């Protein structure tokens, strides 16, 4: 997902809560 707190497929991700 978008540059958030989680991790995507090799990048920063964002969670909905």
């Amino acid at each position: 997902g978008p540059p958030g707190d989680r991790i995507e497929f090799g990048v920063l991700a964002q969670l909905p809560g």
